[PDB]
């Protein structure tokens, strides 16, 4: 590192024009999202050729021999792909094409039209069916393919279409249909809404249409599926079914999607992606509007992808729980009881949906507050589920490989939400986010409001702008450092950038330059004080230094060794500079408060020094007591949090996050830092406990230190997210410093500096 490999950086994105471009992107994104969150253009989703064909089957309600929705037939006739299939051209999935194409072929035949589209579709189905040698070739399956396709193929067979009904793969599908059906409770279908309502068109022989209405959605759909609803309508003539088909046609014009609406899931996927790309600070108003709406529909029974689903959806529910809690809404994890039996279920529907559900459960579980056992249990289950998912052949299908599913899953399992570097996570996500991401349900589909070029464009640009601003700040940091006198203390390693990284990688916003700078000065001072108290420097010297600390008198340093006279002078300057800035920002007297903090820190350290000089091993209690004040995280954290531009902290408000002796944010951070440090390194908490408990072994002692950490981490999360009248930026600054610390204590300190501060994203 050093002055050199820093003043050599040429921050290209520092120019005001880049930030101005970012603001145009922000404004375009707001305009793009408006219909989805405040307008009526919600649920923007691509066509389903398959569902459109089912809707096209509905005969005119006036009894004439034509479709009730002739525009759907027109759509079908006009949207066949070059290869004779129907579907999304950008993404080829066999089961999707197969299903949609046969669906379209059969409806064209019904109305005796599109004779040429029909012979091209048949050719495609027959051609592609013969490329499948075994199962490992079938690729990822759209929802309920094994059930629907054989029965569609039986329909074709009665019409005597030139399809290869005898292929082994076909027989295997019937076998798989028979095995899913065997385990189906038929009586339950009519009483309790289930996932099979999404595909009634595939089990027409089984369903008693006269009893199926008790489980119809309030909007008249069957589990939000147009195909499935169309089918029920053709058997029952039920008016609410028709109203639902009408509302979807009115909305889309001449086609239908495979799910409607998707108002809850879509809103949550937009927020999720904005948050993960690191660009959330530009969209506070939109995120609130999105989540407020989700919250309105949040209920004890969970939520589906749409607000009128008669059953909850784990994917949407787990995603909603996490985002809502993350944004300080009051949500209870008892919500996850809805997905239990007797323990959890899942692993029932189509693969990608199941994996997505467990990924979201895994992530949601990490946001646990104290005493939320159900979340510890959810984590356990999701982990096992996902570990097992990697061992499955489906995970390596051509489709999932194209999207790097296994990578995503592995990354999720090795990634702790608490032990994460926020700037680094955003940078990585900018590298994984796909503007043209395709999802799977009854057919392949996209949500353009969630996955688009603009998100990524802003994601990359905003990241680079922020980073270049930090590069300039690092120039000031290293210039200050070298004229500060601190490099003269050769018994201590120079780490100015490592400390800058610690605050900047979480508290990155441009307005908090001063907070980052002062935090960095204080951490630089501290590393020298640390090495002085525990390594360099005798007890008698330290007793003198500690006395001068009590005596805030520069003139008193005459009694100190030379190296200490200088140390005191630099220390005294830094303390009062921080204090002056804090008084400036806060409008209150704070020099007394800071002096009190520094003396507790350094008196705590002298005590540790005495213990060492005496080969004294404290009890665990007195070690903890001493260690959380002696580690000096508290005075370091105050040196940043009290100088955040525009963030006002009265004494009362400050006491809610900083109060020695209480389990508030600064105390928990101190505690977590001390103990996470001992557990990484291993005069420690381990050895203290083993003195306290002569019979206990080492691994017992360690496990006990973890038994102290895990609850502390949960308390930290609650204190952070808790609604209160403390400026959230302050609370977030304390929390993020803890998270970056937790990353540090789980040669790569430098690798993180490179990724985060040095190298830009390619544009
Ligand atoms: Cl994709």
């Amino acid at each position: 590192w050093g002055y050199d490999l820093v003043h050599s950086l040429k921050s290209p994105y520092i120019d005001s024009s880049y930030r101005e471009r970012a603001e145009v992107l922000v404004s375009e994104i707001k305009a793009m999202l408006n219909p989805a969150i405040t307008g009526d253009g919600e649920s923007m989703i691509t066509p389903s050729a398959y569902d459109t064909a089912w809707v096209a089957r509905v005969p005119a309600i006036d009894g004439s021999a034509r479709p009730q929705f002739p525009q759907t037939v027109d759509w079908i006739l006009k949207n066949q792909l070059k290869d004779g299939s129907w579907g999304i051209q950008s993404h080829f999935l066999l089961s999707d094409r197969l299903l949609a194409t046969l669906s379209c072929v059969l409806v064209l035949l019904k109305w005796n039209v599109g004779d040429l589209q029909v012979e091209q579709g048949i050719e495609f189905i027959k051609s592609n069916l013969e490329l499948v040698k075994d199962e490992t070739d079938q690729d990822s399956l759209v929802t309920d393919f094994e059930i629907i396709f054989p029965s569609l193929l039986r329909e074709a067979q009665s019409l005597r279409l030139g399809l290869p009904y005898d292929l082994p793969y076909i027989h295997l599908l019937q076998t798989k249909r028979q095995e899913r059906l065997a385990k189906l409770s038929r009586e339950e279908i009519y009483a309790v809404p289930s996932p099979l309502l999404y595909s009634l068109e595939g089990i027409q022989d089984i369903v008693e249409w006269e009893r199926i209405m008790e489980v119809q959605s309030q909007d008249g759909s069957f589990l939000s599926s147009p195909a499935s609803t169309a089918c029920v309508f053709m058997h029952t003539g039920d008016a609410k079914c028709l109203e639902f088909l009408n509302s979807v046609m009115i909305k889309f014009g001449n086609f239908v999607p495979c799910l409607y609406p998707v108002d809850l899931l879509e809103r949550l996927l937009i927020v999720d992606n904005i948050v993960r790309l690191g660009i959330y600070r530009h969209f506070e108003k939109e995120i609130k509007e999105a989540l407020d709406y989700v919250y309105r529909h949040w209920n004890e029974r969970g939520i589906g992808w749409g607000r009128l689903n008669p059953i909850a959806d784990l994917e949407t529910t787990a995603l909603g729980f996490r985002l809502l809690r993350l944004h300080r809404y009051n949500v209870s994890p008892a919500i996850f009881d809805n997905f239990k039996d007797a323990k959890f279920i899942c692993s029932t529907g189509q693969f990608n949906k199941d994996v997505a559900s467990m990924l979201n459960l895994y992530r949601a579980s990490q946001l646990a507050f104290p005493g939320e056992n159900i979340l510890d249990e959810a984590k356990s289950f999701a982990t096992k589920y996902l570990r097992e998912a990697l061992e499955k052949s489906e995970t390596s299908s051509a489709w999932n490989n194209k999207q790097n599913l296994s990578q995503e899953i592995k990354y999720a399992l090795k990634t702790s939400w608490h032990a994460s570097v926020p700037r680094v996570e955003a940078k990585r996500y900018c590298q994984v986010y796909r503007p043209d991401y395709a999802r799977i349900a009854k057919c392949v589909y996209k949500l353009p409001y969630v996955n688009n070029e603009k998100f990524l464009e802003l994601g990359k640009l905003d990241f680079n702008i922020i980073q270049s601003i930090h590069q300039e700040e690092m120039k000031n940091v290293t210039s200050w450092f070298r004229d500060s006198g601190l490099p003269l203390f050769t018994f201590a390693r120079e780490r100015p950038l490592e400390f800058y990284f610690l605050v900047a990688a979480g508290t990155y916003e441009p307005q908090y330059a001063k907070c980052r700078f002062l935090f960095t000065k204080v951490a630089c001072l501290q590393t020298v004080l640390d090495d002085m108290y525990d390594t360099y420097g005798t007890l008698d010297e330290l007793k003198l230094f500690t006395e001068a600390v009590r005596r805030w008198d520069l003139s008193f340093t005459e009694n100190l060794p030379d190296y200490m006279k200088l140390c005191y002078q630099i220390y005294y300057d830094i303390v009062h500079e921080v204090a002056w800035e804090a008084e400036k920002e806060q409008g209150r007297e704070l020099v007394s408060f800071f002096r009190k903090g520094w003396e507790d820190y350094l008196l705590g350290y002298y005590e540790e020094a005495e213990w060492l000089a005496a080969e004294y091993v404290p009890t665990l209690d007195e070690y903890i007591k001493n260690g959380i004040t002696s580690i000096g995280q508290r005075i370091l954290l105050l040196s940043g949090v009290l100088i955040m531009d525009g963030q006002l902290l009265s004494q009362e408000a400050l006491e809610k996050v900083d109060y020695p002796g209480r389990r508030v944010l600064t105390e928990l951070n101190s505690l977590i830092s001390r103990l996470a440090d001992d557990t990484k390194t291993y005069a420690s908490s381990i050895e203290c406990y083993m003195k306290d408990h002569p019979e206990c072994t080492e691994e017992e002692a360690l496990d006990h230190i973890y038994s102290i950490l895990e609850p502390a981490v949960k308390e930290l999360t609650r204190e952070f997210l808790k609604p209160d009248d403390v400026p959230f930026a302050c609370k977030k600054m304390l929390f993020e410093e803890t998270r970056v610390t937790m990353v540090i204590f789980k040669l790569e300190v430098k690798d993180h500096i490179k990724e985060c501060l040095i190298e830009p994203l390619p544009l």
